[PDB]
């Protein structure tokens, strides 16, 4: 038993977003890890009420200070970001960032969550802060409007995607999975790399199950984490991952929340349904 | 797609106590849950350093509140609750229970989170808002120790166990589950009821942390919700629960995530001894 993955995203007591997918999915793939809440509310934001609030700084602090104190982060491999309610916690993050890399290496898989079409759902503050975030990231997965926000590009195309992802690359992020770009009735997934002499851009093209969860992209990134803890190439773990979302996704009634908690079964499926195409 | 339990405890963001163990048990159960938690600790009690904060009584109204008005407890069926960090949560917690109950049949665990080992674990003002939390539930399980302080009586035996229970069933409380109970070098887990017309108390000889309680608790609350007799549900819980520490190496969190698998074991391995 050690602790191999640090997660820092929201919490909800109530259905499935951020950590809460992160717990669901980690804890089924046995991935022994750490979840350190962002946030303590009731139901996601999409409701007509919300209640709860967000972690304070100093909580925060006193958290991660108790987890290194105690070496209970000694041995993480693995760190994801996820939602944030205030920029403060966004720039504790990338100090706490920083000495985890320091002394060893762990892969960092920045997920910015921000907003989505066309619209945020997250403080200008956040937005600002993130945008700092990212630069630390081994992978981000940003879907087109959290790409559109990071860069100040429009992205409504492929051909935008990877404009956009260009300018982060040039700041240094080499791995960049734009999560959703709507094309007609298709998504599209777009997969871009800083290093394009040694690895292929890929695109995957879906088609839409007419939706509405935050938490399928929250999903979409724990299951993506997984397979690439278990040591599956990047390629095919994104196609199981988008495969097993889209299960999930057939399998789900409502629109209110994903129905992932009687989808458990079937999150460690292997089977990779869609094509990749390369650039 | 409906809530069915609502489970109010602790959490930690490593290890599994509380919330936590709740929901890796319920989840593994794929059993529907709310999970109110009452801390944001760093790690359990067990460490020299426990960063992180209790619960605010305002925020957990305003966490009640939405999960009322937005209807995502309208079907609950099962009400748990464990550990809180101040009694300004109990008695908040008593009028939500109070409103739960008085419109619909909910069937209401309260494991009576204290102390263990005769220590308490908890503020003194928690012991007294606990004394009046338990009269609400359906079913109670303490250990020896928190039998012990609820009631005011040594609880060193079965005979004083059910003399100490008998104080609590007249106060309403139907069915009372004592975790472990020291009778010479035997451990033995009690279920008295406070109906014994209808019910027929007994005991299970068990073999000799910080979680292992509430792992217990889930386990229980998951075979019960699937339809298993009591009695069942209690030899399930206590065989499951006890092949994972038989399996967890060392002492610091009990080894639930490798025993995931196992967590919906049908095992019954002890016996059922009515008294
Ligand atoms: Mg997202
Ligand atoms: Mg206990």
């Amino acid at each position: 038993m050690t602790n191999k993955v640090l997660t820092i995203s929201s919490y909800v007591c109530s259905g499935f977003v951020g950590n809460r997918c992160g717990m669901i999915i980690l804890d089924s793939f046995q991935i022994q890890s750490i979840f350190v809440l962002t946030t303590h509310l009731a139901n996601h934001t999409g409701y007509p009420v919300v209640g709860g609030s967000g972690v304070l700084l100093n909580d925060f602090i006193s958290i991660m200070d108790s987890l290194e104190v105690n070496h209970l982060d000694k041995d993480i491999e693995f760190l994801v970001t996820g939602y944030f309610p205030s920029s403060d916690l966004v720039y504790e993050t990338i100090n706490r960032v920083k000495r985890i890399k320091d002394n060893k290496k762990v892969y960092f898989l920045c997920d910015p969550i921000l907003g989505d079409n066309g619209k945020m759902y997250t403080k200008s503050e956040v937005q600002d802060s993130m945008k700092e975030l990212i630069k630390y990231a081994d992978i981000i997965t940003p879907n087109a409007t959290e790409l559109s926000f990071l860069t100040g590009l429009e992205v409504n195309s492929v051909s935008e995607a990877i404009k956009a992802c260009h300018i982060l690359h040039e700041q240094g992020i080499p791995v960049i999975l734009v999560t959703s770009i709507k094309e007609g009735n298709d998504i599209i997934l777009l997969c871009s790399f800083k290093d394009t002499l040694n690895n292929k851009n890929f695109t995957i093209k879906i088609p839409r199950i007419e939706g509405d969860f935050t938490g399928v992209g929250d999903t979409l990134t724990y299951i993506l984490l997984s397979w690439i803890i278990k040591g599956i190439p990047l390629e095919h773990a994104v196609n199981r991952a988008i495969s097993t979302l889209q299960t999930i996704l057939r399998n789900t009634v409502g629109t209110a929340e994903i129905n992932i908690i009687n989808c458990i079964p079937y999150l460690k499926g292997t089977e990779e349904s869609f094509t990749i195409t390369y650039i």
